[PDB]
């Protein structure tokens, strides 16, 4: 009886908003860092961002209290070029929007600065699942309680996203750009996406 | 030699204090969350509340 866990790949999207408030007294440094809230992506525009793979919309307008734009004074539907960055890991070609810290003017202000930036993060990772294949984990460490096999001659997934604090989306002939660094022309294959409380996982 | 660990139930009480500071400029959202410092329940006062 084989015991090798099932392995496959996964692509995850995240939205991060952070602010820097350092001008204490006259001008200070690192006086107070913001909450740095990581948020999921809006799927449709994200898919367009994924389809572009070199143009993801910035200036996310979203909050539980009231949807408010947080950015460097950009627009919600205007895009920026994702930066394929290097790294010391043979399991990731990380993709960044706004890969630099916020403006942080540090000018002569009484209280502090208010500069803020967002970041679209696109990551590729490896996922391992057990024999029953009802739930699995990723190399990044995130855990999820859904079956990797679903909506492929199998149940428990469909195009409409509806689950207990979870989303089950399937897209036919999605045709992901498959190369953010250098756009490609791959096959229009199926894919399944899940929107978490803070990010979005995607796999075939 | 049995190896099943001993099991039982437990009840825990906690006190949490937090604040919100978001009005930057004119009015902002989630500008800076407070420390959200938690504290233990009061001795026999929470028990009175538990009572």
């Amino acid at each position: 009886k084989n015991i090798v866990p099932h392995i496959f790949k996964v692509r995850r999207y995240r939205k991060i908003a952070t602010s820097v408030t350092v001008y204490r007294g006259h001008r200070e440094s690192a006086i107070t860092n913001k909450y740095e809230l990581p948020r999921p992506v809006p799927l449709y525009e994200i898919s367009h961002m994924d389809s572009t793979y070199q143009c993801f919309s910035s200036m996310k307008v979203n909050v539980n209290g009231v949807e408010n734009t947080f950015t460097d004074r950009d627009d919600v539907n205007t895009t920026v070029f994702l930066q394929p960055v290097e790294g010391l890991t043979d399991n990731i070609q990380r993709y960044f929007s706004q890969p630099v810290i916020y403006a942080e003017p540090g000018r002569v202000e009484a209280t502090y600065r208010v500069r803020t930036t967002v970041n679209c993060e696109i990551v590729d990772m490896i996922a391992r699942s057990a024999e029953p294949y009802n739930y699995f984990v990723t190399s990044l460490g995130d855990t999820v309680e859904v079956s990797p096999f679903c909506y492929n001659e199998s149940s428990c997934s469909t195009t409409p996203s509806n689950k207990n604090g979870l989303s089950v989306q399937v897209v036919l002939n999605h045709t992901v750009v498959t190369y953010s660094d250098r756009g490609t022309s791959p096959t229009p294959q199926n894919r399944i996406f899940v929107e978490t409380g803070a990010y979005t996982l995607s796999w075939a």
